[PDB]
C-alpha cells in the first residue's frame, strides 16, 4: 500500500480538523491503520489505530473523547477527526498500515505516509 495524509493545517486552540489518509495500490481491508504523531524534538506516538474493518479502535489517553478515526465504506480512507484541538497536540501526522495485530509500536508498521503538519496556536 502506498499512503498519502491530507487535511493538516494551523489552527487557534479549541478549534478542529480533518485528516485523512489516502492508500493506493490497494484498500485498507487486511490492514491496521494507525495514526501516530511526532512533535518537535520528540520520538513518534501512538494517537490512534482502527482494525478488523471497524471491529477494534483504539485510542491514546491524551487524545480519547476528542479524536475519532474512521473508514469510509469503500475502506479506500481512514479519518483522523480532531476536536477540541490543543497547543500539546501540535506535531507531524503520519498515517501508517501493517497486516496483523493491531499494535500501538511504530516499529511494527510497514508502510508510512509522509505526514501532514498539525499546528495548533495558543
Amino acid at each position: 500500500v502506498q499512503l498519502q495524509e491530507s487535511g493538516g493545517g494551523l489552527v487557534q486552540a479549541g478549534g478542529s480538523l480533518r485528516l485523512s489518509c489516502a492508500a493506493s495500490g490497494q484498500t485498507f481491508s487486511g490492514y491496521v491503520t494507525g495514526w501516530f504523531r511526532q512533535a518537535p524534538g520528540k520520538e513518534r506516538e501512538f494517537v490512534a489505530l482502527i482494525a478488523w474493518s471497524g471491529g477494534r479502535l483504539y485510542y491514546a489517553d491524551s487524545v480519547q473523547g476528542r479524536f475519532t478515526i474512521s473508514r469510509d465504506n469503500a475502506e479506500t480512507t481512514v479519518y483522523l477527526q480532531m476536536n477540541s484541538l490543543k497547543p500539546e497536540d501540535t506535531a507531524v501526522y503520519y498515517c501508517a498500515a501493517k497486516r496483523g495485530g493491531a499494535v500501538t509500536a511504530a516499529e511494527w508498521y510497514d508502510y508510512w505516509g509522509q505526514g501532514t503538519q498539525v499546528t495548533v496556536s495558543s
